[PDB]
């Protein structure tokens, strides 16, 4: 029976119904282009995993109207994936629209939380798996399950509903420099200096599906870093123990590690348990909370293991084809250890907002291809998107302190070079070239729509503002 403190991180979830069965749905956001909360399902993770990455939030403040979180006091929550913040949203006919915003000023981010029945009482300690109430600060609505035109959203409205929360991690009990569920990582010969990755940036989709060990400075790009996703909901953010289930999500393309013999990249509604589970083991001879801290970065010699098979990961060494394939085999080589080391926050990030752009883009890409041959066009997700990557890479204005301005210059050259790797300007470019089909907004406001028309040279002039930012000094 445990109680929530700040800088935990839960999933907020609550109950519906679909196809006639209470499915359990997780409150989530994105935060790159798209502001707005929606709702994750953790259904069929035995065939399908679940995306909790999206899903988390960080209990950062609990006041009166690490401290233990009480009944009636004041929470914010900050969504792990972007930084961002739950919020009541001024938009939408009595209800307001949820999403994340930067501004944690004014009342707007901020929700009380509230016993679900009498169970619980103002002050009292909330527990892990109470179900709880959450009230707007600012518009004293509740943090509210709806239905509307065939789907499940989240909005904040004078209805109840109520919400479970599941813990995720609890960070002031992670042991540092250890192993933590839903990290993201590299894996290291650290002898050959090479790391796990696939194919770069220049290669198409399914060219990007292999798996091999490369040197040289991918071990400072984006492809090769990998997310461990354990099994589990609960706890997921919990020490990694040796021999403990897992899933390895590529971060730049999305895709999941699997084994068919051969390793290939599989898309997440392929990716079931007996394909992708693997676990760490510190040699190759024959619970609830964090738990034991067991595997440390840098210092570890991890051997990866493929659960339902028992064969190891391993590489094929180069016949007398440069780089070395990532193969599965009973025994593998006497120097198959692994140095697992902890991706930077910047760079992480950065890989994160890479593939949902590359993903957006790509949409973009394919939608306007369908107009010169029910489209999908998202023209305001694409608008935004294109405002937030501008905004990523603003330069340090010329009024900060040194040390902040030395700091945003070295943050944006990694950004400019991590984005400039993954191909980031080829496809920048490809989306000038399509829009550039048309002679004006009203050639492609005839085509594509009033709305497209009106965003046609705005998204163009982002594009182009975009670009520069990608090759600045």
């Amino acid at each position: 029976i445990q109680f929530l403190r700040t800088d935990d991180e839960v999933v907020l979830q609550c109950t519906a119904t679909i196809h006639k069965e209470q499915q359990k749905l997780c409150l989530a956001a994105e935060g790159f282009g798209n502001r707005l909360c929606f709702l994750e399902s953790t259904s069929n993770s035995k065939n399908v995993p679940p995306d909790l990455s999206i899903c988390t939030f960080v209990l950062e403040q609990s006041l009166s109207v690490h401290r233990t979180l009480l009944y009636g006091h004041a929470i914010l929550l900050r969504h792990s994936y972007s930084g961002m913040y739950l919020c009541c949203l001024s938009t939408s006919k009595l209800a307001f629209d949820v999403g994340l915003q930067e501004d944690t000023t004014g009342e707007a981010c901020w929700w009380t939380i509230h016993p679900a029945s009498k169970q619980r009482s103002e002050g009292e300690k909330v527990r892990v798996g109470d179900d709880l109430i959450l009230v707007s600060v600012s518009s004293e609505r509740y943090l509210h399950l709806s239905y509307g035109n065939s789907s499940w959203h989240v909005d904040a409205a004078f209805q109840q509903t109520l919400w479970s929360v599941a813990p995720i991690s609890s960070g002031s009990e992670a042991a540092q420099g250890y192993l933590i569920g839903g990290d993201v990582l590299r894996l290291l010969h650290g002898h050959m200096d090479e790391c796990l990755t696939v194919p770069s940036g220049e290669h198409g989709e399914e060219q990007r599906r292999t798996v091999h060990y490369e040197g040289g400075a991918v071990s400072v790009h984006a492809r090769s870093l990998w997310r461990l996703e354990t099994l589990r909901v609960a706890w997921s953010g919990s020490h990694i123990r040796w021999g403990q289930p897992f899933r390895l999500r590529h971060v730049t393309t999305g895709k999941y590690l699997s084994l068919m013999k051969n390793l290939l990249l599989m898309d997440k509604e392929k990716a079931d348990v007996k394909s992708t589970a693997f676990a760490f083991r510190s040699s190759k001879e024959k619970v609830d909370g964090m738990g034991t801290s067991e595997i440390k970065y840098g210092d570890s010699i991890c051997y990866i293991q493929h659960v339902d098979t028992g064969l190891w990961l391993t590489y094929q060494a180069v016949d007398v084809s440069i780089q070395r394939k990532a193969i599965m085999h009973h025994e593998g080589h006497m120097d198959d250890g692994l140095n697992l080391s902890r991706s930077q926050h910047e760079e992480s990030r950065t890989a994160r907002v890479i593939q949902s752009t590359v993903f957006l883009f790509n949409r973009f890409i394919r939608g306007l291809d369908a107009l010169s041959k029910t489209i999908d066009l998202p023209i305001e997700s694409v608008s935004l998107s294109l405002q937030d990557l501008i905004g990523y890479f603003h330069p340090p204005d010329e009024h900060l302190e040194h040390e902040d301005k030395q700091n945003r210059l070295r943050a944006l050259k990694n950004r400019q070079n991590l984005f400039q790797e993954e191909g980031m300007i080829n496809l920048v470019l490809e989306c000038i070239d399509r829009l550039h089909v048309y002679s004006s907004a009203a050639h492609f406001a005839d085509v594509a729509g009033r709305e497209a028309g009106e965003s046609w040279k705005s998204i163009l002039n982002s594009l182009y503002e975009l670009l520069a930012a990608l090759i600045r000094g």
